[PDB]
């Protein structure tokens, strides 16, 4: 379809010759030629950017892959997420967990950092609790309860990292740090576990009388 | 119409080709043609930016287009929504959902992530719930309910990803994650599977006693 | 008026006038022209920028204008909005919808989005209802009212989109969407219908004795 | 005062001066000349923006000013408010509405949006009311009453646009839109006429009985 | 002290040196020389930036100083505040209001809007009452009343602006602005007429029975 | 795999050796080589950054690492946290707390701040207290009892800096500055040290009658 | 180590090296010389940035030292605060008060304001009160009591600036604002005057009668 268009990328071709063949034939003067010869590698210069850039660093990408089209690569600057799908020079395919087709350009993997959870070896499970000042003579039996159900319970990886303590003072709370990692990365396993988690933990603060806490006000009234 | 404007066009075109022949006849000195000549592609450098790129970019738009008019095309980054109308080299009109044109410089497709939700395989329907902690002790079985009903439920695709968990333990609630995909993109339909999907769970979380929740707060007070 | 003005411009021309002369003349030697020479398009070059390149963007302006004086031009981008007014090269006079006269330089036309309401074919009615969840077993029928009133509405286009559903779930409310749109572009009408609309609606949740619904809470207290 | 201030302005004249008669007398070699001869247009290429465009730039605005003086600038943009002072290359005086005098670059001037309300026709006078859902019934009436009184008010311009319409359901509030123009720009005058409107507003929403709201809420408790 | 330091400095000069004499002795061949000649002033080019620019930028400051040692310059953009202690070219000394010695680039100054209060002529005074619309009848007098005081002061400028006005309509309050200029610049003086206003102020709203007002809530409750 | 792919990497190199060789037989003429020749150079100039300077930047790095493979590497600016895995020229992996490995770029680590905690010599321990206005009086008190046990306490460094004042006088609290330093950087054991201490502090607040604080207002009603 | 590493360093030297060696001997064609020149000055111009700036920008820090290794250095700007260690010129070792060594590049120092609170003269100790309306006759007197206060206090520095006033209006307080200068620049000595004014000023609020306030609201009820 469409002439102009056909016709126009043959003409912007064609006259790249021209002023070759015409400064190696007439071009009389010389002169003129280094002159209008610098506008077209100014002009593509400050028109090239990215548009331009795009294909050298897909290159770039093509010598080595951080991503592996089997992945799914959040990136906490840009706001790109969700697994790989196809890469290609001028863009790269991603499905996003909304199974939106996002076509991202290749030069943005050059600068932002792109993580990837899809080579995850664990799942962090972190959590806070929060415990009235009512509870506050218990605290340390409580945490202790809840120290020992995590090195016991299965899902849990005991070898890696696991914190919890009281840590912070906030607020109208005593919130309380649960941090472990389970074991099995995939979606549904990890949080049929922390859902496991969750409500033993939710039963021992519960079970000892400390009671779970929400935000909470001093009201003052007049006789 | 327009004297001056007709005129100046004729001018800037006429003087490219008069300092081409006055330096292939006097010129004399030649040295000082290279010199003005430079001053003509710096100057259209730093005047040309995008207001140059725009036809180059357009172009590279045009061997392959991510987006072909009969879509609509959110981005994350710029604020541009809504039906890709018609494709053109310094602009790209676009209908809105609120029916104004927006004009697109072409440029802009250049960096932006360029998701168009047109191309979609589904429609994720993500939700909250929240029950209060005196709900607590039933989250067990009320979850599981509202599991069992989504996948007997004909308008969600039970073979798509679909997670129903306590997940969270947020603030004053108890916020459970329903995460389902539903079959069919298009507006009307889907949104009438999701007031089904929730006129159902909400009978849930009230059929078992659970009660939804909102922020609540712990007044103190005097005597 | 003022001399030292008037003469610093015949100033800052006369003088390219006279490198020119001088390098054809003496000018010994030819090797200092050249340097002294590309100082001009560099510094030329670096303060250029927008000020020079208004001129360009303003002509290509000129081929086409996506916006044609009737008509008012809000931008996501950039903060300006109201009826286009005059058009002219280093400036675009446009009245705000406070009647001062914001002059745009119009190399901003160049990169942001221009969506131009003033080309609108319809208005977008956005509501919310948000009904409590005392109300939450009629959420069926009460829907179906309006639902049903808007096809039956003469200003509302039938044809049009026209979607009411039960939608987000949020926060303390039961929020409903109502989305339709209005016939005639134009500020006193449209808004007369806007006003009809919310008034007939109004009634309808106060009609089946669902309530409207505020941000609510839940107070606890001590004996 | 100072001699090595005086003295340092002489020297890095002086010896472009030498490097130009030095090429022309020696300078064996000519070949070195320039290369030395770039750095000097260079750096003064990347040590000059601003600081060297604020003259051209304020020339720009010697052909024609938008601002003349005797206006008051803001722009939504940067933040510079108040008349302006004086006009000058390096800097433009401008008196703020706190007496101070601050000093804008003219630079800038070339890129933002910069309205004068002080060219202005109309003064706008937008409020908004905001009736109770009590006094919902009765919108209509009170909404008439209004959009009565404002055709009938000397202050006001009648031919002007007009609109008082129910606009908004928002939050816990009926709120509606006043919009109305005063004819005098000048400070007190207008602001007179505000005075005299919202007195006059404020009593036919209490005429009716119709009460004017605040954020509400709705609190829940135990026994 | 240090060796490598002193040694390295008549390095990077030295070498300059030596290519010139080469070139113009042998070097041989002439053609390598404009070539590495090149990289000393790209190199010099994207390394310079502020670093070189920070001298002329001063300099240009020093044939004409908006802010003159003995004054106090806040900055809308930047955050830098109090007195300037002494210029310099590298940077500027500037004595905060917390006695510490902030160092500014002096290329700064070539961008930011520069207001200096050190230059004031007057101190606005503004405030806000707000009385609960339980005043609202009252309004009018109160107002005058205050209106009436403002210009009887001894402390304010009658001569300058002067406006009380009813205003806004806002939220839970019904503010009126207070809006007048005081005679001293100085700290203290200013100050002590600010007291004596709001003492002077604070009575009259007490003295006509209106109340000041808080933000303010309605509470709703079940039986 | 893949013919075009390797075939074009072919061609992008081989046409570089043919204009050399073709410039060097015939190319008439001359003057069409610099020419075209600049493009190569410019072209590669803005397609160039960050995609080419990673390697120079990574070099930077070879010579000197801030940063030691055993070390993790918050930064202020941007967000990239954990431990720093393996060093690479066009990346760096970094496992992060959560065990996903973001491959970073390197040459933002050319532009900032790189603190690295892993260099630690002791953990701060920041607080706050707060005690309400009703535990004024004892407020010297309580205050050195709890400056006096961080001295005594084993854990602390009592030569290391070590703060306890009344500070603040916040909001509805009478805020208490605790900073103390840890001796053991290591994350279980510091954080063991901070519940100790917390659970001793908590109570010591408890022990004097002062009472931990929360926000608080004061309700005004009607009869 | 790393034979390919030390490898690959020779080898980018040796052939700049070549290159000028060839085209003194061959390198028929000159002409392809000066054009391959130019892609090395380019390329090292838009790959250089920071990475090459870094050692200028260090060296001229090393002309003149805003800050002197026993100092912190505060920057409203970045983020980066505490003692500075050491300084080298691709980085600045900076311990934080965290104790945690942040090395920050040395090209920022180049732009942002950088003052030193090392360098301080005094303490500004600055405060709020805030009595409540029902305080509001007695202001006058109770201000008094703390303006004469800390003229007789040993620790302040009365010659300073010292000013005590009425100042805000705002909220739901009658802020006053304290604010006066301490002797001692050193942290435990500072804090312990804070401490002491605090307790002193304290007292007087309490002894008046007059409250401290809190932030408080007028609930509204139905029968």
């Amino acid at each position: 379809t469409s002439a102009r268009i056909m016709s126009r990328i043959i003409k912007i071709t064609i006259i790249v010759v021209l002023v070759l063949l015409y400064g190696e034939h007439f071009g009389m003067s010389l002169s003129g030629l280094l002159t209008f010869g610098g506008i077209g590698g100014l002009a593509v210069g400050m028109a090239g950017k990215d548009i331009l850039s795009n294909f050298f660093s897909g290159i770039m990408l093509y010598f080595d892959r951080p991503f592996s089209i089997g992945d799914w690569i959040r990136s906490p600057d840009r706001n790109i997420e969700g697994t790989v799908a196809e890469i290609g020079w001028r863009i790269t395919k991603i499905t996003t967990f909304d199974n939106r087709p996002l076509y991202v350009p290749n030069s943005l993997f050059s600068s932002i950092s792109v993580e990837n959870p899809g080579r995850m070896t664990n799942r962090r499970i972190t959590t806070t609790i929060g415990l009235r000042y009512e509870d506050a003579a218990k605290v340390g039996v409580i945490v202790e309860a809840v120290r020992e159900m995590l090195k016991n319970h299965p899902a849990i990886d005991q070898r890696q990292t696991l914190l919890v303590y009281f840590n912070q003072f906030a607020d109208s709370s005593l919130n309380i740090m649960v941090y472990c990692f389970t074991k099995t990365t995939v979606w549904a396993e990890w949080l049929a576990a922390q859902q496991d988690v969750y409500l033993k933990i939710i039963d021992i603060v519960q079970s000892h009388g400390a009671d779970f806490a929400f935000p909470s006000q001093t009201l003052y009234m007049d006789n």
